[PDB]
């Protein structure tokens, strides 16, 4: 074929569940999310992409950062809740990896309260049971799917991108065809 199961993506031999149709999983101490994210802007596009009808859900992971790492996916919780994961998205990736100004959950918070969010509604929502349940879904569909390296990207709970398989001589290439293989999975 043109799309072969093995080459632009794999496929789970443990299919999941009710799965979000298109799920992402990052980590703000992972240089592949920071180039995904800052530098190709994957996610944008994929969006632009998807059929209509297609939500998009993206997740942090635990694994990296050792304790720094849950804080972030504590925060991470938070952005979703508050909606404003596009106002902090950026500052924490360069925060992390360009400054290295963030070095503790305080620091995180800075972010936020540059980024405008109030230290009472942030506070609030760090606190809060419904961030609680939000870091537990992320944590359960990582679990789900055998997760231990990130970018990383499902499709149905049943197909992962994989971009090893696809040309980098060229950024913008390389984002088109991980595109447009997200569109086609997406309609399998």
């Amino acid at each position: 074929a043109q799309y072969e199961d093995g080459k632009q993506y794999t496929t789970l031999e443990k299919p999941v569940a009710g799965a979000p149709q298109v799920l992402e999983f990052f980590s703000f101490f992972c240089p592949h999310c920071y180039q995904f994210e800052e530098v190709l802007h994957i996610s944008d596009n994929v969006k632009k992409k998807l059929p209509e009808g297609v939500k998009m859900t993206k997740y942090h992971v635990n694994f990296m950062g050792g304790d720094l790492g849950k804080d972030l996916t504590q925060a991470w919780a938070v952005a979703m809740a508050l909606g404003v994961e596009d106002k902090v998205t950026v500052p924490l990736f360069e925060g992390v990896q360009k400054t290295q100004t963030i070095r503790s959950a305080s620091d995180i918070r800075d972010v936020f309260i540059n980024a405008g969010i109030k230290g009472e509604e942030y506070d609030a929502a760090w606190n809060s049971f419904v961030v609680k349940s939000l870091v537990a879904q992320q944590e359960k569909a990582a679990a789900d799917v055998q997760l231990r390296g990130v970018p990383a990207m499902f499709v149905n709970g049943k197909y992962q991108l994989n971009p090893q398989g696809m040309d980098t001589s060229n950024m913008d290439v390389f984002v088109q065809q991980y595109a447009d293989t997200v569109k086609y999975l997406s309609e399998k």
